[PDB]
């Protein structure tokens, strides 16, 4: 039975709108298959088309805003575009049909309207394109009864051994096509539907936007040779509308031109279903499909005062939409140094430069290929897999449909090489690469990256411990599957504990080290003088100069986070040996935190290094860092030193601000330092460890339970209505929140764990 609904989840995911890095396509998670893709751009002028076109997703001054209003990858959804530049307000519905044996069917509907400020009779250009990468896979337009193009709907038959035999239908539309009375139409036709079928070899499939201007440029050409000029030039957009060539091939350009407002639909059709998918099959199965999204989304995010009116509802389904709609497919090689330079062991004072030096031999080679499931921090900025933020996206996810989260908990342990390995951020295939300049695609085996995943583990325990409805909790649901899904993880996440223990080992027994266990300490690898991007927390300040001595409270606490999960699912397996070692592991960071890490004089937790003369010192710098024993779940709930914590979670003087906890104290002399990243402004996925930790206090016996209490329901309070302000006025998630203004800066689409705010609302950890 665990067998049986690994391949309905299978089958249920299969096909979905996996492209997150761009406005509007699909793929199923296969990595050699079909994919599609939406393009559009108004067209004034004989040269403004190249700069209107939109494909891959930005944020800029020409775009307002962008995002899924309701979406379940099991379902499908609704998308919502509002290009300023182009002057239009774009939908987008996708609906999944089940059935058959290769994944089931779906549709898609394109709605276009013109806004306010659009000349009424704007021409805008619309392409659909499809491609199919494979050996011994076919894809063919029906060519047209019509001499020049198409009246009615293209038809394109294709079969592989993936998908079966299948068909793709774009229909022929509502909306006024426009018409040329230049001579030209008596070669090109008078302004109709056209598709182009072409080959090119397999790899360089996904660049869309340059294979459609090989073809307009050989269209411009054409005319040029054939005697068209400015003596009497055709209109712009006849100009840019594709000579009729439908054919077969492993890429189809499927072009329209539309005047005033329009709409299409995509229906494929796997043959191996019932009959063929319609439009009035696409328009039911939407209306459904709302139904269901809004109703699940009352039970599982039932939002808690005072966040109950309707404004934060829709507030809450924008964030949670577009943090499940940014789940994306990936599939290719990575960039991997797979020297195991020795410098990388940074052992030696000054080791930064000697790393360097190794960087500079560029061993650096592709490998793989490999395969990831998993949404993504921002469309525009981020459009692929980060370790430590998945984690937090998880969270909600894990709400929604436990057993999604844990089909892309398996995708990401799937990835680990045999050292316990994965790498911080998955730049698969050359689409993905495209994105990220050269200088920063190389992952390197010694980084890593707080292993946030456990934390959805432990909700997972949890659950446990206390047919899309059906499946979406199946894993919990039914135990025996449970627990398999956790055998088989189980030696994945062991392999990874012992990876950190072995590459990111501290120094005690070297130096002058008092401490309860010689085994427990930790140094992030990867740190410059300005810089540890491996602990998440970029240019929080660290000791200077970096140096071998070092300990990191921050990666200890992770540590622990690990042993607790470990201990649950082990228990869980009845496996005794490895129990037993972890208790003692678990009881030495407890010691040894207080031992390394406290000071008494500040009241915090701190970083450790070793001084000029060779003995211990703690650097403070009061901020995220110095509460990680407590946001990580560590400390006892009668602790003393919860106690001071509390103390310097709530002083408006040093984290409190209105907005939420500053990253780093204003006491602090790096506060709103150099680049000033981590050095002050307030960040959703530490306040909400914040969050659920004091929450924890608060609902529990004990001498701080009531002083939680009241943090907890104003720092909720704050950290949500920031969130919310923001969204109201700009339309987006942020990166970060301003602690003086409450203005979101950064990266902008953060969904991202800034969505993590619909947890917060709902409440009820
Ligand atoms: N001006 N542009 N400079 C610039 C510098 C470096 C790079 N490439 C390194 C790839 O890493 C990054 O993206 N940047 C570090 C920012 N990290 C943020 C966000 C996130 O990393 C993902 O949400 C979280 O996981 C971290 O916790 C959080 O601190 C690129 N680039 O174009 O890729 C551009």
């Amino acid at each position: 039975l665990h067998s049986e609904i690994g391949r309905l989840n299978n089958q249920s995911l299969l096909w979905g709108p996996y492209r997150p890095n761009i406005y509007f396509g699909t793929r199923p998670r296969i990595g050699k298959s079909l994919m599609t893709g939406l393009m559009w751009g108004k067209i004034e002028s004989y040269t403004d088309f190249q700069h209107t076109v939109r494909y891959t997703c930005e944020q800029n001054e020409g775009m307002k805003g962008y995002g899924w209003d309701e979406y379940d990858p099991r379902r499908g959804g609704i998308q919502s575009i509002h290009d300023i530049q182009n002057g239009l307000d774009i939908t987008t519905s996708f609906v999944k049909i089940p059935g058959g044996a290769h994944g089931g069917s779906w549709a898609a509907r394109i709605k276009g309207t013109l806004n306010d400020d659009a000349p009424k009779d704007q021409k805008t250009i619309v392409v659909f394109y499809v491609s199919q990468e494979g050996e011994n896979s076919e894809l063919e337009a029906v060519p047209s009864e019509n001499e020049f193009g198409y009246e009615g709907d293209v038809i394109l038959k294709g079969r592989s051994e993936a998908l079966g035999n299948y068909k793709l239908v774009v229909t022929k539309g509502k909306g006024v096509i426009p018409q040329s009375d230049h001579d030209l139409s008596r070669l090109r036709g008078p302004g109709q539907t056209v598709v182009q079928s072409l080959t090119y070899p397999d790899e360089v499939l996904w660049q869309a936007k340059p294979i459609l201007f090989q073809q307009l440029k050989a269209g411009i050409d054409w005319l040029v040779e054939n005697k068209y000029d400015v003596a009497d030039p055709p209109p712009p957009w006849q100009v840019y509308l594709l000579a009729n060539k439908p054919g077969s091939g492993n890429v189809h350009i499927v072009q329209k031109v539309f005047e005033g407002d329009f709409e299409f639909d995509i229906l494929f059709s796997s043959e191996s279903a019932g009959k063929e998918v319609t439009s009035k099959d696409l328009e039911r199965e939407v209306k459904q499909a709302t139904e269901v999204f809004g109703e699940r989304f009352a039970r599982v995010f039932d939002l808690k005062a005072p966040f109950q009116g309707d404004n934060y509802k829709k507030f809450g389904k924008s964030m949670f939409s577009n943090l499940i709609g940014g789940i994306g497919y990936f599939y290719g090689h990575s960039l991997v140094d797979r020297s195991y330079a020795p410098e990388y062991d940074e052992e030696n004072e000054g080791f930064w430069e000697d790393a360097a030096e190794a960087r500079a031999r560029h061993q650096e080679a592709l490998e793989g290929p490999y395969e990831l499931f998993t949404s993504i921090p921002s469309r525009p900025f981020f459009p692929r897999g980060f370790l430590w933020d998945e984690g937090f996206h998880l969270l909600p996810i894990a709400d929604w449909d436990i057993d999604l989260a844990l089909e892309i908990i398996k995708s990401w342990y799937n990835l680990m090489d045999e050292d316990g390995w994965i790498a911080r951020e998955q730049i698969l295939g050359a689409e993905a690469r495209s994105k990220v300049p050269k200088e920063f695609q190389t992952q390197y085996p010694h980084y890593a990256n707080p292993p946030t995943l456990f934390l959805v583990l432990d909700n997972f325990v949890e659950r446990l411990r206390k047919l899309d409805e059906t499946l979406s909790t199946a894993s919990v649901d039914n135990p025996e599957v449970g627990l398999e899904y956790l055998r088989r993880l189980y030696p994945l996440l062991r392999r990874q504990f012992d990876w950190f223990r072995k590459t990111q080992a501290g120094d005690i027994k070297s130096y002058d080290r008092e401490a309860y266990s010689t085994k427990e300490a930790y140094r992030w690898r990867g740190r410059t003088v300005s810089h540890c991007l491996t602990s998440g927390l970029d240019d929080y300040p660290r000791p200077q100069p970096p140096h071998p001595g070092e300990l990191h409270v921050d990666l200890m606490s992770w540590v622990g986070v690990m042993v607790k999960s470990l201990i649950s699912i082990g228990s869980l397996l009845g496996a005794t040996e490895d129990v037993e070692f972890y208790t003692k592991v678990l009881d030495a960071i407890e010691h040894n935190l207080d031992d390394l890490h406290w000071s008494e004089k500040e009241g915090c937790y701190c970083d450790a290094t070793i001084d000029e003369f060779e003995e211990h010192k703690l650097v403070c710098h009061k901020g995220y860092i110095s509460l990680f024993p407590f946001l990580t779940g560590l400390l006892k709930p009668d602790s003393p030193k919860l106690g001071k914590l509390l103390a310097l979670i709530g002083d408006e003087s040093e984290l409190w601000s209105p907005y939420g906890l500053r990253s780093l104290s204003k006491k602090d002399e790096f506060y709103g330092t150099a680049e000033n990243y981590w050095r002050s402004p307030v960040w959703i996925n530490i306040n909400y460890l914040a969050i659920v930790q004091l929450y924890n206090i608060a609902t529990q016996d004990g001498p701080y339970k009531e002083t939680a209490r009241d943090l907890y329901t104003r720092l909720r309070k704050n950290i949500v209505e920031t969130v919310y302000r923001n969204w109201e006025e700009t339309g987006f998630a942020w990166e970060q929140y301003n602690p003086e203004t409450g203005k979101g800066q950064r990266t902008q689409h953060f969904t991202g764990w800034t969505s993590l705010v619909v947890k917060i609302m709902s409440g009820h950890h």
